[PDB]
């Protein structure tokens, strides 16, 4: 009949047992089955957010149907998935969906009281037969909800419940609101736990259970996009296709958290992934690795590699940031070498970053520059250009410079920042910063710890120095600092050894263009002398590299006296450098 | 247990249709509710005065003595930086 062409039976189909086991939800399907047993209205809709199990509720009523595991009154219903797209389909001509839907209804009246009606996506049933003057599902089936004499169930995001029928207060209020929250993480693991016979089944490989606990576990915590369950089945299913392909192509025959791990590092790359000793012993050669780029400045690279210790070693707090800091010194002694040391070791790369320089934010309102603008005005539609930049990859390292630039008041930004590692963009949605590094940077006692780095600890001068943040910034904002560090102006020896990492790094950039280039030692010392001051560091240094390498060589190069192959000793002149060709 | 339809059975309808605590106490409840100054010490220590008050607010909200026209708790929390307001 009608009802053959049009609807679906769920029951007959978990009378087949051909739908999933539901476990849980307990106070949902007694509301729905208290909405269901009623004289007026009698129609539940399943109020969630996409992607929590809103189906599976009315799939798991089905199977207590099925099961008698239901009040007296409900033995032997039939649970019927009403189809929309079944119903809009054939109909061009005029009062042909109006035809179906009415025989439609005719049917359900001719049940006698014995159908269940469900429809998912109620939503689409709002804007159903919408053809010029034409009536829609509401206004057909809008008579024989508010009679009793239907026994509908919908199932609708809370999203396209505001849009699509809370524009329209009739069939809104035709219905009974049944919020299903997202679960919480244990009884999402139980759910797992009650799932794990499905993929078992269909992937003929095992789950290890604390792999279970932990894809729930770091799902919640971690991955922002989807909702639970949704995101650690997908976790699960998705580990289990892997499992299954590193068996098929070419081990092991079950699913570890590890698997897990790689899993979400692959999806994003926030580094869950267990200690292997190449990782392990890249994490305890921090220090090591830091000054492979930057000489000098030790107890900033101590603290930063403890911070990221702290993280990496699962002593993360789980509220604050990976570390909230500030850098102090003076102009030009590789503060920014330091972050783009953190960008390279974290990262392979230097700018694979977020660079904010805050000297671009000396008035107030560029606070609307980096948190956006809110509904009614100019760039609503864009977001904040740092939300934005975290929402895209959220573990990135956020760097402030010449943070004494700005005006003072637009440090309530980070007041929220370092609370709780949210920050909410003008649209209103919370970016979570629970996987970024905070780094500021300024010049504020520079002149002081050029007169007392020497002849001071470093402790006195910390203190000191944070008397003059303490003039500087707000009591509140340097309460949620992490470490305060202090930096120091560089002796010669480590400008001579930034001079060795500029000729590395320009031998590597000549082997590139294919040349075998060696250097007098007293070219090294003359440029020593050349771009060295205590109040500027290395900039001269960057300057007089600049000059006196990059115009003769490259001058030399294009004057075809430069060939490959040839030992190329940058001796000295008289003043300067020369190049030969032996 | 029942056989009628009670205003508590109301009470615990409406608490199920909105969220609002409607229904009456359960002892499991009313007996947490009790200890709400001690209940808020297991996470803040200390501050007396605005952990009392605020549990005499939502005291004065459970008993059914609140104004029906304005909100519950209507608070300006003042203290120094990082004494547990937020906390
Ligand atoms: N209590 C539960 N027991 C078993 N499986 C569950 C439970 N809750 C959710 N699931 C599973 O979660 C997955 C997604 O739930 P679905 O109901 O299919 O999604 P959805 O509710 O339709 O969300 P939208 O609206 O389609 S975005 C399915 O594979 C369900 O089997
Ligand atoms: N009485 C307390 N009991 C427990 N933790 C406390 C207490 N007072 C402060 N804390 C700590 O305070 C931190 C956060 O305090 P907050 O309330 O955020 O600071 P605040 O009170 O908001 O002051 P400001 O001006 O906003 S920084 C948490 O990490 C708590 O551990
Ligand atoms: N320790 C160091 N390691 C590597 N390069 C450095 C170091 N100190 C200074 N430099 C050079 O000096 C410059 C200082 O950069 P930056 O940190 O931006 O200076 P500032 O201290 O003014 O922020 C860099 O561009 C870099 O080329």
């Amino acid at each position: 009949q009608a009802l053959k062409k049009y609807t679906i039976d769920l029951t007959e189909r978990a009378e087949q047992g051909k739908l999933d086991p539901v476990i849980g939800r307990d106070e949902e399907i007694r509301r729905t089955i208290q909405v269901l047993q009623r004289r007026t209205k009698n129609n539940p809709v399943l109020i969630g957010e996409p992607g929590v199990g809103k189906t599976a509720i009315v799939e798991g009523l089905a199977q207590r149907i099925i099961n008698g595991e239901v009040p007296e009154g409900l033995k032997g219903r039939r649970v019927l998935a009403l189809d929309m797209g079944a119903l809009v389909a054939g109909a061009k001509y005029r009062g042909e969906f109006e035809e179906r839907l009415k025989g439609v209804l005719n049917d359900l009246a001719k049940q006698e009281g014995n159908v269940i009606l469900f429809i998912d996506a109620l939503h689409t049933m709002v804007g159903a037969g919408k053809a010029d003057g034409a009536m829609d599902a509401g206004n057909m089936l809008k008579p024989a909800l508010a009679r009793g004499e239907l026994h509908c169930v919908g199932a609708t995001t809370l999203d396209e419940y505001r849009q699509y029928i809370e524009k329209d207060a009739a069939l809104e209020r035709r219905f009974q609101k049944v919020f299903v929250a997202e679960p919480s993480v244990e009884d999402t693991i139980a759910i797992l736990r009650g799932l794990k016979e499905r993929y078992e089944l269909h992937h003929h490989v095992q789950i290890t259970d604390p792999a279970i606990v932990a894809a729930a576990t770091l799902s919640h915590r971690y991955i922002a996009d989807r909702q639970l369950p949704d995101k650690a089945i997908d976790l699960i299913d998705e580990a289990a296709s892997s499992i299954r392909m590193q068996i098929d192509s070419k081990l092991r025959n079950k699913v570890t958290d590890a698997e897990i791990a790689e899993v979400l590092a692959r999806w994003t790359g926030i580094p869950v992934s267990r200690m292997m000793e190449s990782e392990r012993e890249k994490l305890l050669r921090m220090e090591q690795e830091l000054h492979h780029r930057v000489i000098g400045q030790n107890e900033a690279v101590d603290a930063v590699s403890n911070a990221i210790r702290r993280s990496r070693a699962g002593l993360a707090d789980p509220n604050r940031p990976i570390g909230s800091f500030l850098f102090l010194g003076p102009t030009g002694v590789g503060k920014t070498e330091l972050c783009k040391a953190l960008a390279n070791f974290m990262f392979d790369s230097d700018e694979a970053m977020v660079r904010i320089d805050m000297s671009e934010f000396m008035e107030k309102h560029s606070v609307s520059r980096l948190v956006g603008a809110p509904p009614g005005y100019v760039g609503y539609e864009e977001g904040g250009y740092l939300t934005e930049a975290v929402r895209r990859r959220p573990y990135s390292v956020i760097l402030l410079d010449a943070v004494e630039k700005a005006h003072p008041d637009v440090f309530n930004i980070l007041l929220q920042v370092l609370d709780d590692g949210r920050l909410t963009d003008g649209q209103g949605r919370t970016v979570d910063f629970r996987n970024t590094v905070v780094i500021m940077t300024s010049n504020l006692g520079s002149d002081l710890i050029q007169e007392r780095f020497g002849e001071l600890d470093y402790a006195h001068m910390k203190e000191l120095v944070l008397g003059v943040v303490s003039h500087n910034f707000r009591p509140e904002f340097i309460n949620r600092i992490d470490e305060v560090v202090v930096f120091h102006p560089l002796g010669e020896q480590h400008i001579a050894s930034i001079a060795q990492i500029q000729l590395k790094r320009l031998y590597k950039r000549l082997e590139e263009r294919g040349y075998e280039i060696h250097i007098s030692d007293e070219a090294l010392k003359l440029l020593s002398e050349n771009g060295y001051d205590p109040v500027y560091g290395a900039r001269p240094l960057k300057r007089a590299i600049q000059q006196q390498i990059e115009n003769p060589l490259a001058q030399q190069i294009l004057s075809g006296e430069l060939v490959p192959g040839k030992v190329i000793r940058l001796e000295v002149n008289e003043d300067r450098i020369v190049a030969v060709q032996h």
